[PDB]
DNA sequence: CATGAATGAGTATTCATTCAT
DNA sequence: GATGAATGAATACTCATTCAT
């Protein structure tokens, strides 16, 4: 909405990043987006109004970006084989909303999260809409179910991206697109 | 021995997380629900946390040993690997209150149960290892195949299943879902 | 500044653990007492310590500076005796809560406020040994005294007084009982 | 009384000197005495006339041997140097009680330690004994105020005791017995 | 639009005491 | 008389939210 919207916002992500979930009250997020209590109550009406907030706009931008880079090509091994490049990229490039996302939101109560699960039907959206596009243009089993195979593709991704995080991002995230996105296609077999 | 309030208070306290959460959980409302006083609580546990502890021993310290009890008795490795799903969704499937607890409410710890936890959750990649290397070993999977990656992706694939189905109140059968996440897993999307 | 509620506090504290004691004096009230909310005690202090501790310093940290102001107004060492028993029994006996609250309900202390106390106590220990050397070096006192056991006796002296007065319910004249003792602490009972 | 009425109050003694006041459960005690908690209220009322138990038959015991040792003397000043003597002595042989009396009961909650005080004035009427007595042959001046130089003698013998302790008994009690009595009957001065 | 001082609900844990056996 | 398992009352501190300037 306003100018502070984004420094709050951005500073939710800092301030979680540095101090962890449970160490980051209103007060702390203030103070580093050089603005009052009070005054997040004036762009938000909630803690959890920043939280989710913070989400939507980060998915948002998150999605976004990816279906445009597939919009490119036509072919659906592509398509997929783009999502797992872009997930990652993304990822990679910010190490620090990483640390919030895979890791400190995890330690929500349990109706933030239900509610950030609203968040995600977006991209799993993106994600089921792929796995039908596959199935006309037979470039998948023809009699898959959708709502698993989605349910593999997110979980698989999100498993090894949480995975980098907790080894301190160590390793080349994207190095792992080619092996991750073969399994995703070929399964164990082979 | 233990004696029966023991038992008595980890099992109201599984089912008061599952019908209340976590985070409004407090001991008084257990021991409420176990028919004993607040401070009989502390006779058999050190902390609340000891409480939540002692629950996720008991009731997931032998997940583990029991879909191994169940792959032992299968010769081919692509069976194990549908036994290992069909035992990890059945444990889960057979107790609502305890897939409630254990997928949504308790992962938000990151105190000594978030150890504790860790204590299983290796043990179950251990087994996916051995599983997977052991699946290398004999060709029935292809062999440029990296362990930590399979791993992660087949514990990602059935996480989420099994989170997903504990969102919508455990409605539809999770067991029924044992023969297509398996054929998923093994031959993959294409 | 410290702003108007600070003392208020402070005050307050003394008012309620004299008329209900160290271990009835709960933060919630002297909250009341102090006519402000819980909570806004801790935007002034750190802990119920903080404030026992800012309590005592407050009202007891100058004891010892005020005696010996009174005693620089006389050039006799024992006149400057009287004077420190004139102005020990003075100051206790212009305020009959924080004489209840100094010698009964903050002796039994076990922790870091004890500490604070040792140390305007050791001031004033610290002035007995200043005169008592001051005396004996000028010939006032016998040649063959033992400072440390002579401020003992002092001390004890004026803290059993003072006590017992405050035991009785503060209801007789404390400071009219100066002349004696200060007669007795130097002629002895003969 | 019983058989373990005195083993219940030695070992109170003994918790109480060992863990300090705030470590002294009735459990520990029981557990000390050889009996079970429970088996305590079969001898006392409650933890609080354990408390004062021990110290009427600690104090009675402590009088009554400085009392049988003044009536074998003539000269007042004669009975008030025994009266330091077996004071200090009776305080030097049990070191674990002088801790729990002069060091950890001072830190009990007031209304138990005035109920202390009044085990306390069977020893301060033996003092305004001497004292009167002490007038009346002339050996002490005669508008001496007895209530008064008894605050003076008790007040100072115990905090020469307690001093003594806050010093882990460094240093021999009983060689102060005579400096500590010229002060009381000679006062400070040449 | 912005402030930041005030608010006040909420909770794990200890321990003296009881009574069934 | 002894037991000891069970009881339950009692209390400091945090932090999201407001509202008077």
């Amino acid at each position: 909405k306003g100018p502070k919207y984004d420094q709050i916002i951005d500073a939710a992500v800092q301030v979680i990043a540095e101090h962890g979930y449970h160490q980051a009250q209103v007060s702390k997020i203030a103070k580093a987006a050089g603005v009052a209590d009070g005054t997040i109550y004036l762009y938000f009406n909630n803690k959890e109004d920043v939280l989710i907030s913070l989400f939507q706009e980060k998915m948002g931008r998150f999605v976004d970006k990816i279906r445009s880079q597939m919009n490119e090509a036509t072919d659906v091994e592509e398509k997929l084989k783009i999502l797992v490049n872009m997930h990652f990229k993304q990822l990679a490039a910010d190490h620090k909303l990483a640390i919030v996302t895979q890791l400190e939101l995890r330690q929500s109560n349990t109706e933030l999260r239900l509610k950030i699960n609203e968040v995600l039907k977006g991209y799993l959206n993106l994600l089921d809409e792929l796995l039908m596009e596959g199935k006309e243009k037979g470039y998948f089993f023809q009699e898959l179910d959708t709502r698993l195979a989605r349910q593999m593709i997110f979980g698989t991704l999100d498993e090894v991206v949480t995975n980098w995080v907790m080894k301190d991002c160590k390793y080349d995230l994207t190095a792992l697109v080619k092996p991750v996105h073969q399994l995703l296609l070929g399964g164990l077999r082979h």
